[PDB]
């Protein structure tokens, strides 16, 4: 078998499926490295059936190895990262393959996302900025230097890539962009100034180039993403905030969850995507709060509708790497059927952004006119055995199959060669329809915030020069949800004059979920929607900080204080004067002493130098004589009688907060209780 | 009105009211109508319409069943499939809770199908396993004892009363089946299990004495027989449980502990990851168990811990061949419910190849225990041979059309092939196949029961080799056991941190004595104090388990339950606040606990005003020493607690310490400072921050 040895030479490292007769065999180490794997018996050769070859993939896939298909010459490399089939990908997630550079300046990252075709690059400069990045990315495959000095960030990636120097030169990544994107200057798409970010790029195209095999027609534009243009999140405040995942680990009881009703996969994605990016500019806001206003009265025409158009953003793609399936085509023509109602029905509605949307959408008559001719309606699974295309298509076809081997032979390969044909004529116009999807997606998550808007009395938001946020009503978006119980409604003043607030409360008296809330709002003014309250007026923000979920981490070798106190770290070196910071209880985990001394210093350090808008959690009552002593800062008590907790902000200082009353409520037996009466009553004394 | 095979769909459909019905016509499976509408919604499939007396149609290639049907059952939608035999009958029904296909089940996780039935007296348990065919039955009369065990089972379907009176717990969890009273009666339930189990008395089984059981048990028996569609081979016994016989251990123990999965939902950083590496995927399943539940009784652990010790030299052999015969245990079931693939009986041969070489090695080796493993296992020659000649070794996916019979397993067979070879025939070839292959699975059946045990031995015999190479790997030692409750740790090292941490750990000693069964743990911030006293309580598990411990000598008195109250953490969809949430879990210690119990309490008092979580703790303690008795290890940053030692009998003060360098080493007496502010510097607090706090801490204390 010498020609697998030369053909693993080529690829030492990745394992390689080779096609012998109707199976894909692996030999020698390879083989015993998949019989572990994939748990095949190793009789060395271990074997996978052809059919279910996608099946085998997706659990290597799932592990992070690469395999390389030979059927002699290599026609694809599969990897974590790269995959544009269905069944490896996920319907409501998205892959992204990335690449990390290390300069003397500092660092240079670049994502790319192979189906949407999204290429976008950025300089990160300091460590902390690079690991959020890596955090929110979550890579499926990060490719990196040899001499990356920082590898604590880079080994909890699944499926590194190690690379070598050269691929990383400047001048051959200008020279390789340029001749994809087809421009001689990167000025006009804004890469050309930043030289680190372009030497990822370039080693990110160059490798996806390889492992497709073919030439990428989908990605034309490139694009750089900057710290002014969206609002920064560390990734320990992402967590807490629970957007699309909760402290556990689950889909349930996340915003996501309450405002997720997309009936097209596309707009769920994309959902998520504007949900973690907060888009600071007010202009692409304003014209997102229109469209929603305008069609809340037409939404329950155009739901059925959309629903039926499905995904075509992962459809497009195929077809530009002509591995399109006979199913994915004859989904899109049911997806043109249904463009002429949605236009007509968008004709009536009048304002400017929706009419745009309209236009961009398009109609392709004369491409369905020649996919109805060309499929039939019911197709068969393989191109390879079927009647894919339609009677009528073509005199020759029918000719053959009305003579009907070798006149199935012949229309066998005639049935082929119109297939490919097919995809010819349908390139010209890729550029239109990619234009088309991206339009289409955009509606149905903006007719879907328009619905929800209605059913849960959802109100549109107000922008303002100066930063301050004032609230009238507000309700939590999740525990509302929750309580089968009325959830009383809170309001908020924060300004300039009046930037933090200390927030002293009875347990279970409403205090986490009053600083959950005011960072919930805020979040979904920026992404546009509308905000959960009767009246909502919104400054500009920078950044947000929480400080309210307590753990501790062994892998991070650090105890619960120790990860409390990096957190307050991370506030106090990068906060802005913009910036929103909400935070909890410090100094919980060790000694009262040190406690009130470490919250005392943090405090006066938030409201005195560093002027963020801040809303701070105490059970220590001392710190209530701070807002005396400094401007900014005031005091607001949540509030509960005796137990029954009323749930509702006033202004004061609470004091007495009670824990015994809320250990019987939990269960504790009473004569342990009543021991703890008459233990307290001496400490007091 | 409808067209008439429109009729022939409505009537199917009257038959099953709320279940997706799948109708095969031509190559496609079709929905009609509201089924349509739901699937489309579900499988993300197309809404066509065809007309006859606007039918709304969706429909699924035939080949991508069984993908659609898996996106269903994650959902936790039940479907029902036809095919026409003409007449149709539905020939499965596809439910969450039983499945015997591959693609549906996951290969280190199983699927527990339960019913609850409740009554005055009690409520009734049961839990059947589709592959195992393990069935228990159980009678947790306690509300907490009975959410408890349902965390611990977590059945993927659950089957209830409808005038159930705690729906509560019911709620919240997937697949409910909301059941008529009549299945749930007790003199039917009788019946019927004693009909299946050949016995006329359930008395050898132990559950003819409770009711309660008997009643859950005969409507899951019920249920699982109808979804099936065909009598049920595999299920041969049913055990009942008791609380006597294994430790016990609450919800939020399991979680704290992270023997299975982390508190962020993951598998790294857990006991299983760094005790298991098992070659086969049923010994990685029969583990986790194992892990789950310790038992109490002495006898099997002192058979496993000498298991242990005869093959840790051996292991290296031991590990190739183990992993060559994989998983059988599933593959039995799927030979029982008669719907096995030909690759599943291509794999089969593959694994009694592996039997003989075993027990070579194995024979040389002698201990009692070893040679009972041995025997059980067996050789099954006379199943490999059937077949050898029955299989060609590359076998064809598809029995329908496939050259999967060897030539020569039947002669009729390869005068038929031959023929083709040389419509007709090929279609009398085919029609062979599929009788020859029907016929291949009586002839494996009637050997059935003693296929089942040799699994049973092979997943207990790969559990044990696994764990005496992960001894001899890390230093593990046996354990010994004392008739008084007490624990004596010697060098202990918590298990999983060590692996994880670049630098050496160091080891700590441990005495608890009914003498002294309090001790009180102080020590500064990142001193190692809450590692410590997880460290006792892996170690306890481990020993319970029978495996070597991780300390150069561990003695251990008898244990009823653990008690874990580590961690923080809050329920906003409970509605419950972080100090309600540890005060929930310090309320069930109090009522459950009893002087065989371990109690590891971390930092009772936390989330709540410092006079408060003082005295709270305070009467836990007293409380805990005076009445109740148990072995108890306080982790506390409150000094006062420290003076109680000397005013109340059983109490001791133990100190970890640091000079900020951390030593990690645990000596007697009581530590003063926590240091908090300098452990702030070294996370990385600004230093003009730092500066401020020390100039406080000097004036709290200057005015006190
Ligand atoms: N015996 C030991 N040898 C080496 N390292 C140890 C030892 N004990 C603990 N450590 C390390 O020290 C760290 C202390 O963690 P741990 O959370 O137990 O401290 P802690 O006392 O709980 O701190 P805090 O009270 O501030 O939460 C652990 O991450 C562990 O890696
Ligand atoms: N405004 C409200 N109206 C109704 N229920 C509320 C309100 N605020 C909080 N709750 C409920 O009270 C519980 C306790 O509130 P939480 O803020 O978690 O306690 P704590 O203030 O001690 O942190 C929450 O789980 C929530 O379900
Ligand atoms: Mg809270
Ligand atoms: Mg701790």
């Amino acid at each position: 078998m010498q020609q697998y040895l030369r053909l693993k030479a080529q690829h030492p490292e990745i394992l390689l499926f080779y096609r012998m007769g109707d199976f894909y065999e692996l030999f020698y180490d390879d083989a015993k490295r998949a019989s572990q794997l994939l748990d095949i018996s190793l009789t060395p050769m271990a074997g996978i059936p052809y059919h279910a070859v996608e099946n085998y993939l997706a659990k290597l896939v799932n592990q992070g190895e690469s395999v390389a298909i030979c059927e002699r010459k290599v026609v694809r490399i599969v990897t974590p990262g790269t995959i544009s089939d269905e069944a490896l990908l996920q319907e409501r997630q998205d892959n992204l393959l990335a690449a990390i550079w290390q300069d003397s300046k500092g660092f240079g990252y670049a994502t790319l996302d192979i189906s949407s075709g999204r290429f976008r690059l950025s300089e990160p400069a300091d460590r902390e900025t690079m690991a959020a990045e890596l955090q929110r990315t979550n890579p499926a495959e990060l490719l990196y230097a040899e001499d990356f000095a920082e590898m604590s960030l880079i080994e909890g990636r699944r499926g590194l890539r190690r690379r070598p120097l050269w691929e990383f030169e400047i001048d051959t990544a200008r020279q390789q962009l340029n001749l994809q994107f087809g421009t001689r200057d990167l000025v006009g798409f804004g890469v050309e100034n930043a030289p680190r970010g372009l030497c990822a790029a370039g080693c990110l195209l160059q490798y996806a180039k390889d492992t497709q095999r073919t030439t990428l027609p989908h990605i034309r534009s490139i694009t750089m993403e900057r710290e002014q243009d969206s609002i920064i999140m560390d990734a320990a405040t992402r967590r807490n905030l629970e957007i699309t995942q909760n402290l556990a680990g689950g889909a349930e009881n996340t915003l996501a969850s309450v405002l997720d009703c997309t009936v097209t996969p596309m707009g769920s994605r994309m959902l998520k995507r504007w949900l973690h990016m907060p888009v600071r500019d007010t202009r692409v806001l304003l014209e997102r709060q229109q469209t929603i206003g305008a069609l809340q009265d037409f939404t329950a025409g155009l739901q059925p509708v959309l629903r039926q158009v499905g995904d075509l953003e992962r459809i497009l793609a195929r077809l530009a790497l002509r591995t399109a399936r006979p199913r994915d085509l004859a989904r899109m023509r049911h997806a043109f059927q249904q463009l002429p109602e949605l236009r007509a029905q968008l004709e009536t509605v009048d304002s400017a952004p929706v009419q745009a949307l309209r236009e961009k959408m398009g109609e392709f008559a004369e491409l369905r006119d020649l996919l109805e001719r060309a499929i039939i309606d019911t197709p068969p699974v393989l191109v390879r055995d079927g009647g894919v295309i339609a009677s009528g298509y073509n005199e020759e076809l029918d000719e053959w199959r009305a003579l009907a081997l070798t006149s199935k032979g012949k229309a066998l390969a005639l049935e082929k060669q119109l297939y490919e044909e097919l995809f010819d004529l349908l390139l010209p116009h890729l550029e239109a329809l990619q234009q088309s999807a991206s339009a289409l997606a955009e509606l149905d998550v903006l007719v879907n915030l328009a619905e929800r808007a209605y059913t849960l009395n959802y109100t549109c938001p107000t922008f303002i020069d100066k930063p301050g946020i004032r609230i009238t009503e507000g309700r939590h978006p999740v525990v509302e949800q929750v309580l089968n119980e009325p959830f009383i409604a809170n309001p908020l003043n924060l300004s300039p004059q009046r930037r933090m607030l200390i927030i002293t409360g009875p347990n279970m008296g409403g205090k986490s979920t009053y600083m959950r809330q005011t960072a919930l709002i805020a979040l979904m003014a920026y992404i546009g929607s509308y905000v959960p309250a009767q009246k909502v007026e919104i400054g500009p923000i920078d950044r947000i900080f929480t400080r309210v979920g307590a753990a501790d981490d062994l892998a991070s070798g650090r105890s619960t204080f120790m990860v409390e106190m990096t957190e307050t770290a991370n506030i106090l070196h990068n906060a802005t004067e913009y910036s929103l910071v909400l935070m909890d209880e410090i100094g919980r985990g060790t000694s009262t002493y040190d406690g009130l001394s470490l919250a005392w210093a943090c405090a006066e350090n938030l409201a005195n130098k560093i002027k963020a808008l801040t809303l701070f959690a105490t059970h220590y009552f001392e710190l209530t004589q701070l807002p005396e002593k400094m401007e900014g800062v005031a005091n607001v008590h949540l509030d509960a009688l005796e137990i029954a907790f009323m749930h509702s902000v006033q202004d004061g200082a609470a004091s007495k907060s009670y824990g015994l009353a809320v250990a019987a409520l939990a269960g504790v037996p009473k004569e342990v209780i009543k021991r703890a009466r008459q233990k307290l009553r001496e400490l007091e004394s």
